[PDB]
């Protein structure tokens, strides 16, 4: 029948310096796209974009199941200054950009 | 055009103890199933099972895109004693079980 397997977890990330370039984010202000390039796969991460009046104007969850480029579509946004906030249990990422 | 957005990452996980029950592993020796229950979503993780001669008898990548239970079928395996090893860039997990 069904039995618990006693496991031990070694969180190597807690003793391993992280690559400053694990994530590279770009904005294309012509096509109104955000491009997120992950060097390795990663846990799902929530992406929020906030305007100058603190309105959340875009929210999505990205599933980086493989290394490579993930695109987010910001076509519905006005021009202006935006804050990018990405988060999950492991990391919080902040940046700013203009459309 | 396309412009780099400077981002600052805060790796919360590097300074935060992780719930020892983040992952619960079970084995059903009748159905020859391994069951992996994640409390939260997680990065893709490689699952390897080794026999007493250290032959790798099962190897697969799991994609824990949502919290919940993931099942792996071990029908190819003999009755016997096995070592479990699961790993990605962030964690290594070890346990042992019987079929």
């Amino acid at each position: 029948g069904k039995q618990h397997v006693k496991t031990k977890s070694d969180w190597v990330i807690q003793r391993t310096p992280v690559d400053p370039e694990w994530l590279k984010v770009y904005v294309d202000d012509e096509s109104k796209r955000l491009c997120l390039n992950f060097k390795d796969s990663f846990a799902p991460i929530t992406v929020e974009v906030k305007d100058i009046e603190k309105q959340i104007v875009f929210q999505s969850i990205i599933f980086p199941v493989a290394a490579g480029e993930y695109t987010l579509y910001l076509g519905d946004l006005s021009l202006g200054q935006y804050e990018l906030y990405m988060y999950n249990a492991s990391v919080k990422v902040v940046g700013n950009f203009t459309l």
